């Protein structure tokens, strides 16, 4: 189950580095980044293997890649944080 929505400006300004990066293909940060999601644990809705991808969003000062991510799915503005390596999923409002 999907934690609601959170507003883009209340993400690190990384997420939004992130996002423009997903729209430009790369070049990424990380190796994993555009590796499909598997979506084991079922916190998003259930679709094809392949409809959900992952991606990296930088924490500032850390040493290693951090907990950080944006997940795509394939619809309309659908996109997902994590700031836990995946427990938990907001959808990303690029509105506010």
């Amino acid at each position: 189950d999907v934690s609601g929505t959170v507003c883009l400006s209340a993400l690190p300004p990384e997420a939004t580095d992130t996002l423009n990066l997903i729209a430009s293909d790369g070049p990424f940060p990380y190796s994993q980044d555009g590796v499909v999601f598997q979506n084991r644990e079922s916190v998003l809705p259930t679709q094809s293997y392949g409809y959900y991808h992952e991606y990296t969003v930088i924490t500032p000062g850390a040493r290693t890649r951090g907990t950080r991510r944006i997940i795509t799915g394939e619809a309309w503005q659908e996109d997902y944080y994590t700031g836990d390596h995946y427990a938990t999923f907001s959808l990303i409002d690029q509105t506010c």
